[PDB]
């Protein structure tokens, strides 16, 4: 059994709870297993947080209200859909850091890297970890789903982490700490593949499953880890193929563009065809593949209405889930 999931960037692009409910409808209709809610990135933190000071119980253009989010999860669970929270650490973090800035400038200066406003100081900084751990406790609580007790998961990010190649062991140790927090609440931790190196893989908690989206190149020009490599060190992977399984909804796109996307997916997509440097659709023969996901990234969706978002996403969801 392979899982199939949809991942929705609700950070770079605002989504009503109704749009998300209709998306989950389509996921359930076609026998999908999960939806991944990428709600924290540089542009915005798009759910409600006591801890960060997003409390309004009223609908708004910034974040899902607590009850909105909780309604969405209850809805998804009723359709046998697991909701997987996705909070991006330690980079892609400007959104909630700006919230910490406004809440407590002193704490902000104690946890932000000296060089990036998007990156939390993962370089062995205790107060950075403590802040994150509190934010994670709130998030683990919000996404509690008793129907999926003992199968819940959370994406902790780990993608595009500046400094992580050179300072690999600090990256890994940080990822292990936040892994530890979430295992405390019985979730399985997950992260993107891209910032983990040969140096780091031996120290990484193998409780992590990996979201394999694109094989990285080291600064030497050498090839970074592939799925076999991850298999060799005990890591399960999921195919998030950056070509076949990524799509950026855009105002410019018509019906014919969506038709072309579906014709492309017909040949480009398979459950086990990952994006390797050499072959963008590389068939892999390992035993560590657990599923796949189509992902809607939000950063081209600037001028899309809720309706036009549905019009683009709904058919791609259906096509992917039936391939
Ligand atoms: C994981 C990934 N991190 C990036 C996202 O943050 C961007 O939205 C998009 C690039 O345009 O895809 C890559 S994949």
């Amino acid at each position: 059994d392979q899982e199939k999931g949809i991942t929705i960037d609700i950070s770079r692009k605002h989504y009503t709870v109704e749009t998300l409910k209709s998306l989950v409808d389509e996921i359930s209709y076609n026998g999908g297993n999960y939806v991944q809610l990428h709600f924290s990135d540089n542009e915005n933190y798009a759910i409600a947080s006591e801890y960060l000071g997003q409390s309004s119980e009223n609908t708004n253009n910034t974040y899902l209200t607590k009850n909105e989010l909780l309604s969405l999860i209850a809805y998804s669970n009723d359709k046998d859909i697991l909701v997987i929270p996705d909070i991006d650490l330690p980079a892609h973090s400007k959104g909630w850091l700006e919230l910490i800035k406004k809440k407590d400038v002193k704490l902000y200066n104690d946890i932000v890297t000296d060089y990036s406003e998007e990156t939390l100081d993962y370089y062995d900084n205790r107060v950075a970890l403590d802040t994150v751990n509190q934010l994670l406790d709130e998030v683990l609580d919000l996404f509690y789903q008793p129907k999926f007790e003992g199968k819940q998961r959370i994406v902790l990010g780990g993608d595009e982490v500046s400094g992580s190649e050179v300072h690999q062991l600090d990256f890994i140790d940080f990822m292990n700490q936040i892994a530890s927090t979430v295992k405390e609440s019985k979730y399985e931790p997950q992260m993107w593949n891209d910032s983990i190196t040969s140096e780091g893989i031996a120290n990484l908690d193998d409780s992590f499953s990996i979201l394999y989206w694109q094989q990285s190149t080291l600064s030497s020009g050498e090839e970074s880890l592939n799925v076999e490599d991850f298999e060799n060190w005990g890591f399960s992977v999921y195919n998030y193929n950056a070509y076949s399984l990524y799509f950026l909804p855009s105002n410019g796109f018509t019906q014919e563009d969506i038709n072309e996307q579906m014709d492309y997916m017909n040949w480009a997509y398979a459950h086990n065809k990952f994006f390797y440097i050499s072959d963008y659709y590389h068939a892999v023969e390992t035993s560590n593949v657990k599923g796949s996901s189509l992902t809607f990234w939000g950063e081209h969706a600037t001028d899309l209405s809720q309706k036009k978002l549905l019009k683009q996403e709904l058919p791609l969801i259906r096509h992917y889930l039936n391939l």
